[PDB]
């Protein structure tokens, strides 16, 4: 199963909303608000037009790695494109496929594991709003891309996973056998490692590797730093079998602190061997 | 146009001198040192002869990345390849194009985004000489390999852009269309993240695609440390258009205390839509 | 040295973890040999290994490998109780994979990589005290056909040590002009680190040498690495530089000054080194 090409025009709204403990979260539906912010998949060709609106007392703002966006969808104070409270503003992203240049270059494509979040909140950067949870995954998926079974999304932010109290996972279940797509963004102050255990990726675009020329390396342990993204799918239990399989950041006191978290992986008959909660 | 085959020797003088604030830099001619220091460009097979003098009262070396260079051109106390007070000293760098060896394996090509900077001032690591402004870049060039319309080097020196002071920038303009190429060298004791708004590469030798083979990923952020260099070319305004395009580091301190600049790119009658300072 | 050949060998090996002095631990094929960094382990892709491992300690240890595959009984961790109590032993088990074409059509990767194994359960679950007191080693998986070095050096930054060494004490590693020298180079702890070489320079992909005039990897001096970090490379000593004392070293500033620096001592055929006086 693979992606088309794209080419749709889409519409969806989003809103900005306050959350329980001086927390802010995007999503979909006004009251249905998460952290992370809801999931965006896009073809290349595709165009988004997100009809947002401001619930909140701050002005908030939106904006977006990797996609093409003009300055009025920059979510920036620098050009005016930030919400005001209560307000609304369409927010556009555009996408766009490879090709040849009429001059011979080559024109890499939208392609690719990307992000969204606040730019406005606290500081002209957004450290307050991001460090709030305002922040999402956006996925710009090429022609003939493998499409997975699940998608889960790991964001580091500062010394928590997902904005979650430490030791609190998120845990994410599969079964052997599942095609399963992990997206890691990173934000905040700090550098970070992430690892699996039992699991393996290319470091290139998909995190697979293309065929037998391809010389990326093969990795389970990754630095990344504020607003990195990168994503990747494995096979779950691929050689391993089944078990709860612990990712965590590497940096020892990170982990010791609880930025761990454990890959469920089921046999079919829905059962871990080994776990014992 | 494209770069030709390499293969001349080429040859410059090099001053390092004292700048106003304790800083110091490197320049080409006396009284014009720079921080960064100036641009060197060479096509693979080039040699290079830097005719060094040391106008300054402390001890002060060239050394340089990614090039060729015997023991004696290192650049270091260790082996006596510094300048002392008023001295003067050749260095010479080589370079190579890519080829076979004899052994079977390819040998990689000399090009890249590379730098030179200063190994003995304050340590025997040149800790206070990068700090004082010892730095700049240097760029080999492929056969082949495609000339951009401009070139900027931006360099995270500790907390500094270019050592300058908080909130100064640097900026840089462009017209839409422009072919600019951006060389990125980090120096000092901390990781950073470089972001551009409204632009994008591949991370790869030269920043884009060799074609649709190419499986590199396509990034907007890129986590770099102490002494890392890389460099790109984007297209000003592909797929975006004009504007004050932010670029900055992404560790949100560092973006607050003043890591930020702005990618001015004019429409054609020069002006910035959006943009008044 | 030639180019390996394609894997499928069950092979075994004792492993131990011992104390060693000054509050260290490390791991080592022979009792009381044990070293830090651990033994170099070398397989196949294909090859299946069982290290028979002894915990020599008055504590509990474990081992746990990045990269290659292992049932969860071989995860080395405590929650999933596959850590060795003090005295006792366990059969480890690490098996390795070529790449091939899937049934869904995609195309599956290989073991081969540089890779790494260390504890998990001395100190903390993460294995932080086991890993500060030198419990981990270089693992290598070559694919069939891959160019074997003359030598192979392994180089941890772990926290502010190279391989937990006192500052300013290298390690040094020899070469002649012309040898092809494999480095393997680890990260841990908690702080990230630049490695630089001067005068060689290394594809950053996963051989360390572009694979041809197709291959679009940077080509490096310089890279940035965090904990638990693995990559390794060849160089041909002296390619295009000569003979001479190379210094290699982590960039960050304060770490260099500190002393985590060493030499790559290249010499030419007759045993001149020029220049170097230490
Ligand atoms: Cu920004
Ligand atoms: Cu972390
Ligand atoms: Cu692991
Ligand atoms: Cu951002
Ligand atoms: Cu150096
Ligand atoms: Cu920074
Ligand atoms: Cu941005
Ligand atoms: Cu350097
Ligand atoms: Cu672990
Ligand atoms: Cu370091
Ligand atoms: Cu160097
Ligand atoms: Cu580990």
């Amino acid at each position: 199963g693979a992606a088309p090409a794209g080419g749709e025009v889409r519409r969806v709204t989003m809103y900005a909303e306050r959350l329980a403990g001086g927390q802010m979260g995007y999503g979909l539906e006004k009251g249905k608000a998460s952290i992370p912010g809801p999931l965006i998949e896009l073809n290349e060709g595709d165009t988004l037009h997100v009809e947002f609106e401001n619930t909140m007392d701050v002005p908030v703002s939106l904006h977006v790695h990797g996609l093409d966006y003009e300055i009025s969808s920059d979510g920036t104070k620098q050009n005016k494109s930030h919400v005001e409270p209560g307000g609304t503003r369409t927010y556009t992203w555009r996408t766009h496929e490879p090709g040849r240049r009429a001059d011979g270059t080559w024109r890499a494509g939208s392609a690719g594991y990307w992000h969204y979040h606040d730019h406005v909140v606290g500081t002209e950067a957004g450290t307050g709003g991001i460090r709030n949870g305002l922040y999402g995954p956006v996925i710009v998926r090429r022609k003939g891309d493998v499409l997975p079974d699940a998608t889960h999304t790991i964001v580091f932010n500062d010394m928590t996973i997902n904005n979650r109290p430490a030791h609190t996972g998120p845990n994410f279940e599969a079964t052997v056998g599942d095609r399963v797509e992990i997206v890691m963004i990173t934000h905040g102050e700090y550098y970070h490692t992430f690892h699996m255990h039992g699991h393996h990726w290319a470091d290139n675009r998909t995190g697979m590797l293309t065929g037998p020329d391809d010389p990326s390396q093969v990795i389970d342990n990754k630095i990344c730093g504020p607003a990195d993204s990168f994503g990747f799918q494995i096979i779950a239990g691929e050689g391993v079998g089944a078990g709860a399989w612990m990712y965590h950041c590497h940096v020892q006191s990170h982990s010791d602190m609880g930025m761990v978290g454990l890959f469920l992986v089921k046999k079919p008959d829905g059962t871990i061997p080994g776990y014992d909660p």
